[PDB]
DNA sequence: CGGCATACG
DNA sequence: CGTA
DNA sequence: GCCG
């Protein structure tokens, strides 16, 4: 068992789902006290067990195993012994936990917004809307809209969505693709989003192509909320329903083609795979690696990808597809 | 002990 | 600060 | 919280 989860080959579905679930959790509370050290081994520990090959059984075969030291082998060893970890359970009841997974849920609200809003005294969606002079605009979207938005999007949902994008993208800049990422590429049958990376293959030919495709979009009345230069943009879709619809979000990346794989490199996640591949670039090969590029401080020169197995082969890593990013 | 990913809106 |  |  390599120590980086982009070591080795993470599937979506696994053998030991109730113990990474349960580090998950002591992970998540980490978060939301600001340790992110320990949310880190929390997860790389959850992330190890979602790579064995079969289920754990015994407390003795965690030896050996990266990132299980005393605290996460004893989290294991309850679940093991009684079906429940204590300190788990005193986590999902309490009134902290509970209340800054509520408000971090919330679109525009991080753990930063959350807390403040905890210390205040705040517990409750109505509680926010009460005194919604506090509130960001997104904040205020992300309160209306958060029914719709705590509901899975399905892997059914996706390709109508896609088709929308595609007609206005092709408007905008005829040529230029909508390409599926996120944990849709990975193989996801549900998710919190639609995650799109969009280009053009002609070099440059995509500069100024996102308030384009926006404006397209809002035109054609499919956008519920934007933030409107620029590459990204966070938005809420609206998603035909039988008789009706409901709020989708929907995340809208745009790349330069010389880009373009580690664009979808870096969006196609997981999240802990892309921190554990840039952690692995800079601290064993010594390259800076982002969404943009593969930089070598050294040399001060990019390397040139024409695909996700070429970035995979610069980093000497064996080649993973997204089925297996799942960390 | 230091480090923990990296960027854009 | 928020977001991916 | 764990690794190197
Ligand atoms: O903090 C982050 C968040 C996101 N990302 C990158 O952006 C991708 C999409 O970010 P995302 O929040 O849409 N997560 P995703 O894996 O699609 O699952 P879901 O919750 O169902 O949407 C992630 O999979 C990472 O590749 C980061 O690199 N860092
Ligand atoms: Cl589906
Ligand atoms: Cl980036
Ligand atoms: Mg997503
Ligand atoms: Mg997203
Ligand atoms: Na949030």
């Amino acid at each position: 068992m390599p120590a980086y989860a982009c070591q080795r080959p993470t599937p979506l579905t696994h053998h030991n789902t109730g113990l990474s679930e349960a580090l998950e959790i002591l992970a998540e509370a980490a978060g939301f006290e600001g340790s992110e050290g320990r949310l880190l081994t929390f997860c790389r520990a959850a992330s190890v067990l979602k790579a064995l090959p079969s289920p754990v059984t015994t407390l003795s075969q965690l030896q050996g195993l990266p990132h299980f030291g005393e605290h996460s082998s004893r989290v294991v060893q309850e679940l093991l012994e009684h079906g429940v970890c204590e300190e788990v359970e005193r986590v999902r009841r309490s009134e902290r936990y509970q209340t800054m997974k509520l408000f971090t849920q919330i679109f525009g609200v991080g753990v930063k917004t959350a807390d403040r809003w905890y210390r205040e005294g705040l517990r409750t969606l109505d509680d926010l809307r009460e005194q919604p002079q506090k509130l960001t605009q997104q904040q205020k979207a992300g309160l209306q809209h958060h029914q719709d938005l705590s509901t899975p999007v399905l892997r059914s949902d996706v390709d109508a969505l896609q088709q929308v994008v595609e007609e206005a993208v092709g408007q905008a800049l005829p040529g230029a693709t909508v390409t599926l990422t996120g944990g849709f590429r990975r193989g996801k049958l549900q998710g919190a989003d639609v995650d799109f990376l969009i280009t053009h293959p002609k070099e440059g030919q995509e500069a100024g192509l996102l308030p384009r495709v926006m404006c397209r979009l809002q035109d054609q009345g499919l956008i519920l909320y934007h933030q409107h230069a620029f590459e990204r943009s966070f938005c809420i879709f609206r998603l035909p329903q039988p008789g009706s619809w409901k709020a989708v979000r929907v995340d809208l990346v745009v790349a330069p083609v010389s880009q373009f794989p580690f664009a979808l490199l870096g969006w196609t996640g997981s999240k802990l795979f892309q921190r554990e591949l840039r952690r692995f670039s800079r601290k064993e090969k010594g390259l800076w690696l982002n969404s943009h590029g593969l930089f070598d401080p050294e040399q001060k020169t990019f390397f040139q990808a024409a695909s996700e197995e070429d970035i995979f082969r610069h980093l000497g890593l064996e080649y993973l597809p997204p089925e297996q990013r799942n960390a």
